[PDB]
């Protein structure tokens, strides 16, 4: 083939040098071609290159002050310099354009908001000192996609936040929520906007750390009861925010108000008496006693000890000393001391359930938890009184039919007992141990339940086939079991339950393989129900089972990567709610003229130390050896000019 | 007709990238299973060579390793390649290397090459197979979006 | 505390602006502050900077020729200068000093050694061209006579010392790295830094090997002193990078090679079908239309390959009821007779291959004492069957033969003896690229297995001796036909070492019941603590070594799958380089220089000399390239303004 | 204070023992990152640099009679048996000292070792 | 053992102030003093 130029055209023969003049840097020349073309002599000073720059966006390419003044004295051709000025980072040039079809910009960006995409403090000075204003987000779609991530990029960016907001710590949580939604509604657009909600997050961070007395710090979590906008920071999620090293040792603090076997005895004595300082606590409250169940620690305490001995009531119902066969039973000793228990919970979650009915009540796991848990329990003292007014008598066990109350009642009761000890592991994120672990072993579950998707796609085919297959050959001759739970299995794949029952403890290798026989001579139909189920046998164990464990591990490194400000930050959760007055009683009981001055005056600072340390962090870091090579020379230069 | 359903996962904005990783990390089982049938098929023809003098049906009405006597266990060479595969999973029995005399010496030895298949199969291949579908899910990961 | 400056004697008054005008370039003021010649007002030239720094040796650190060479005339002191220029690679310093207590540098360190260790081509040439000598590298004070040694291998080999005075850097860079790699083995503490001076050996050679230019030059290196005797030294001396290169890996292939997935196996199972045919036509008549055929190495070895699955086609054919019932001492079946030639060409192959090596190099193989045992065994058959037949006779029932009996014995040596012959097929894995690089990495992921046996036979035999220790008093065998673990009802699993070994073995496997740890009395408290030592066995081993197995074969999957084409590409040319000669073309059935120099030495010279200036000329660029730009310009504008006035 | 103190080109220029004031200027940083765990990953690794000053100080050795001083100062090789009092894994672990302890140590192939190691281990009561 | 010592901590401090000030900075020291040197030969000069 032949290569040619297409669609292009030459610039000019004399013309080449005037831009090389500018390219290079001398004012005689410059200026001297300027003035000997007042008169329409043909030159074209608005040139063009083949990069596309004309002599204005030439001279501010390097930056060259004198070049511009020059330039901008005689009347040229601006057009969009301003912008190109402003996204160079000049000063200079943006100073001297303030007060003086083809672009390279969306015809929607002004120049406040490309300024606030740089990120420059004196150019969003001096725009905002002039008078600007950006417009509030709310055919062309792909236009209107382009608007408004635009505006919240300008939005979002800390200088703008620092000089013209009047709280930038409420500008920062709102602002950081807005754009967290907005991902979900505009897939498109997601990895961007979530990149905007993190850099929000630090922004707060950041600001919090130029603290410098414990005074300066309780003035701000406090503001507008006690650790008031401590409280807000956790509505909105500002995980980094709270987990700071300061906000974690003024919690401490509240909290506690060694080594290991100094501590440990120390925490089972003082929960080995707690209904004693839960007695002193309404009895005589006043120093001695009454107050000591007052301080979080001991009341965590506290708390602890009672459930603790909720379990040990639980594991002394089933002895045989506390236990005859008869219907509908009275009520054992046991069950009158662990009522008040139950009722405690109860009364505990309907007066937490009122701050919203449902409403972000059900989001966590052990709310919904607590409400099984609870409905159980509700369940099993309504059957077990429906079983004492009517089902009446004594009567052997192995006579009585199925689905009778007091059969019921127990099942559930059973049921019960199983999420009443699973609550006992969300007490793990006190401990510094057992705290991230636990974490990371809970946030390493949503990914496994993505997996049950596909496995139970898998067993309901697999299922349906060997049905189809193995449903012709029922027998129940001469058997008093049936079914897989015998001590001789049979008609492992004779109905659809069985079916699924079959395939699940196969995974365990609980099914023998004589489950795939019949009382035939067909040999041809044995050996496919048994290729079936070794089929089944293979990608449930050796491809399904080994793709889990490949994507844990491929999932944990992303989790445990940040994994302490989460754990602090539940921590914080779970000490937070021993701090406020109500509930101080374990289950078995209890059955602005100024100030907003001082704020401002400590948030200018905060803002005032904030951009004194931006602009040494952006200037300096390896720059600061290239500017000094300038003076270098400027001063020789200076010098020598003086001389001459 | 039931397996086609999980040609759907492409439509929900999370079990559709789970399924298109999930379809890559398997032309690496695929070349993994070159080398077991290799070891499966040594240790059939081993075991098999050993143990057909001893075939008998005699008494019995039921005859293979799918009755609950499982009997005939190393007779011929298909039943000798189902009871290698069934030994995976645990579900063939220690008695099936027995036979109806007393020479302890072609037992012993049908036992060791019973235990030297289960080694190579089972925490030799095994966990070859998890070492590098581990190091070949990150790849795919990078690329998925 | 009141912190002092201890172990600091003191500086002067008058040397301090002499430092600093030596330091900011000022030549007029060192001038006349060196002008005190032999009447000096108490200055002393020679002062050291509290950091150690002098003024010689300031200067050499800004590279201000114009003050090297007037302190150079006032005679003042050198000591140790020669070599910090040298380290800090200033041409014209070591130029300038070339023609005239406390040390920073090891006693034993010269100006040739440490110029070779900075690598350096203008100031290496410059002191070879004067005349140097390294130390003969070949107790006393044992740390420096380590390190003195250490410092001399570091030298020689070095990319810019090796192409400038060594008649073939081709040979010497296989001997250099081969005795760095062994000399790490005897110097544990060094190991780590001996075997990185052997790595850039490899690495060299490569990178002298790619400057060929077109296949005239390649073919002439790898012929070098019959026909790729430069080729097999290379795989002598374990050199996988110089081995495989494309350039020569292309050649490789041509050599080999002499088409789509469903149009290539059809023909290659065509080819093998007439595996006899191409083997008598080459025995009666070798010429080029069949008995030339055969010797392209794709046939051979498809030829080769397709005569052993004959081999293993009747080994399964071997086992059929069809083809001597229980007759005590039989004579030889019809398939046996079929067998014996391919075992004959299999030990005559292994005896003739034993002569030619001397057992050194050719046992240590993976897959060559697999070889030794399994024709070991096949000897043993027969070993066993021609004395059965000569000393039994008679037709008796199998189930009444006393145990050890010969026939039972040569049997059961046959049927172990063909295991390891369909587990050799293994091996013919390297010639695919799909199953190549899975093949050879599952090969070095086995012998970190191996350490992982170390613990688990431990642990094993600890806890065999106590159960064995518990148990032993308990045995019985009355009333029972059947004794061990291997009956339908397991009743003495821990009565013996020896059944104690083997039943904690297959509890791993989940076939060991749980009414074993009973005895037949009413003592619960013995079962329950042999119940719980086999429960702490199963935790331990299925629980806790056996998950750190997986966790350490993940851990050396990322460095074994990092290099893992050239180990590949590696075992392929040697696999590839056994079918080139004569005298193996014949299938176990069917077995029963002036001028060269002078070329040779003329294109080493324009080897060597394109690798070194794409070595300068890249190492000269790689952000520096730009940092010398700006100092010509401000050479150019001062030598125009001075030049001017 | 902390982070000054464990500056090594303050401990070089105004202590009188750098070894020694390294030594326990790294145990005080690492038991006082327990106490302050709020502040725990700034303590613990202003404790890991003081370990490779004393291993960057000892690297200087130039031959073996200066390496045998410094370890035998204050029975025998009483200062390195004080570095392992105080958890100095990367001052123990140096080729020079490694090779001296080797040379005390001790006072071939695979093939030959083990096989004069049992013939020693035969007649370890003769 | 304090003759040994002085020496030690001499040549550590001979090789820190060496790795820190070389280690590209060792590259624009050079261009200013070029710069300083090219200054003073022409204040010198006039
Ligand atoms: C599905 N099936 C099956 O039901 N029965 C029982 C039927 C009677 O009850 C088998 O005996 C069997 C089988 N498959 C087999 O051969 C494999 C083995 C493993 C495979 N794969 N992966 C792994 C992965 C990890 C560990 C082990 C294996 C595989 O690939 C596959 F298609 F994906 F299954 C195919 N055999 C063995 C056999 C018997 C007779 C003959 Cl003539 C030929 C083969
Ligand atoms: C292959 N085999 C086998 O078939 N039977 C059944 C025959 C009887 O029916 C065994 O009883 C047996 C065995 N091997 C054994 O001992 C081991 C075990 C595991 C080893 N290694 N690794 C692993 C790795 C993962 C899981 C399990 C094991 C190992 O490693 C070695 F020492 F290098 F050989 C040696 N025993 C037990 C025994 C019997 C007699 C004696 Cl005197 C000594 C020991
Ligand atoms: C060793 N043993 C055992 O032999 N028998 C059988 C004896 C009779 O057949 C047990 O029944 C048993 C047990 N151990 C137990 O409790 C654990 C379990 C796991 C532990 N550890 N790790 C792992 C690791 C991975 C997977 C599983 C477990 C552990 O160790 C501990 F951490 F120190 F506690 C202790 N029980 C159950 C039991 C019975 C009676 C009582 Cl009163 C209390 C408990």
């Amino acid at each position: 083939p032949l290569r040619i130029v297409r669609a292009e055209s030459e610039l000019s023969t004399q013309e080449k040098s005037y831009l090389s003049a500018v390219e290079k840097g001398d004012y005689a020349s410059v200026k001297l071609a300027l003035e000997e073309a007042e008169i329409y002599f043909k030159i074209n000073i608005n040139c063009i290159d083949p990069l596309g720059r004309t002599a204005l966006l030439i001279a501010i390419e390097n930056e060259n002050l004198e070049i511009i003044e020059l330039l901008l004295s005689f009347n040229v051709y601006v057009g969009d310099a301003l912008l190109h000025a402003i996204r160079k980072e000049v000063v200079g040039a943006v100073e001297l354009l303030l007060n003086h079809q083809f672009s390279d910009f969306t015809p929607d960006i002004t120049p406040i908001i490309l300024a606030a995409h740089t990120n420059n403090y004196e150019i969003i000075k001096m725009l905002v000192q002039k008078g600007v204003s950006v417009p509030q987000p709310h055919v062309d779609s792909l236009r209107h996609s382009r608007s408004r991530l635009n505006i919240y990029k300008a939005l979002a960016s800390p200088s703008l936040i620092a000089l013209s907001s009047e709280d930038p710590f409420l500008t920062a949580f709102q602002l950081s929520w807005e754009l967290q939604e907005l991902s979900k509604v505009e897939n498109e657009f997601k990895a961007e906007y979530e990149e905007l909600s993190h850099q929000c997050k630090h922004f707060a961070k950041d600001l919090l750390d130029q603290t410098r007395s414990s005074r300066e710090l309780e003035l701000i979590l406090n503001f507008r009861n006690e650790l008031a906008r401590l409280k807000l920071a956790i509505k909105y999620r500002q995980k980094e925010f709270v987990a700071q090293p300061n906000c974690q040792q003024l919690l401490a603090s509240r909290w506690y108000d060694r080594h290991w076997a100094g501590k440990l005895i120390t925490c089972v004595f003082i929960g080995l008496m707690f209904p004693l300082l839960s007695l002193c606590y309404l009895v005589a409250p006043k120093s001695r006693y009454g107050l000591f169940i007052r301080k979080p620690f001991i009341k965590f305490i506290c708390h602890t000890a009672s459930y603790l001995t909720f379990l040990f009531l639980l594991l002394l119902a089933s002895q045989h000393i506390v236990n005859p066969d008869r219907q509908g039973p009275k009520p054992t000793t046991v069950e009158w001391m662990i009522l008040p228990w139950v009722l405690g919970f109860i009364w505990t979650e309907i007066k937490q359930m009122w701050d919203g009915g449902f409403q972000d009540y059900i989001h966590d796991w052990w709310n919904l938890m607590d409400f099984v848990m609870n409905s159980l329990y509700l369940a099993t003292i309504s059957l077990k009184i429906v079983a004492y007014v009517k089902y009446s008598g004594c009567k052997p066990r192995d006579t009585w039919e199925m689905w009778h109350p007091t059969l019921v009642a127990e099942a559930v009761f059973a049921i019960a007992n199983i999420f009443s000890s699973l609550r006992l592991i969300s007490l793990f994120t006190a401990n510094s141990h057992l705290g991230p672990l636990q974490i990371s072993l809970g946030r390493m579950l949503l990914d496994i339940l993505k997996f049950l998707f596909i496995y139970c796609l898998v067993l309901l085919a697999f299922a349906n086939g060997l049905n189809q297959l193995y449903f012709y050959y029922e027998n129940s001759e001469g058997m008093t079991c049936k079914g897989i739970r015998c001590e001789r299995q049979n008609n492992a794949f004779s109905t659809l339950f069985e079916t699924l029952q079959s395939l699940f403890w196969s995974i365990f290798g609980l099914i023998s393989l004589y489950v795939t026989n019949v009382k035939a001579d067909h040999k041809f139909t044995e050996f496919v129900g048994a290729t079936m189920f070794g089929t089944y046998n293979v990608i449930s164990l050796v491809v399904l089972l080994n793709m889990l464990i490949a994507m844990m591990n491929n999932s944990y490194q992303h989790i445990a990567d940040h994994a302490d400000i989460e754990w602090k930050f539940a921590r914080t959760k779970l000490w937070m709610s021993y701090f406020e007055e109500g509930g101080t009683l374990p289950p078995p009981f209890n059955i602005n003229v100024r100030l907003n001055h001082q704020y401002q005056e400590v948030l200018r600072n905060l803002v005032k130390r904030y951009v004194a340390a931006m602009i040494r962090d952006a200037k300096t870091e390896t720059e600061e050896n290239f500017k000094e090579l300038k003076q270098d020379i400027s001063s020789f230069r200076y010098e020598v000019i003086g001389m001459m």
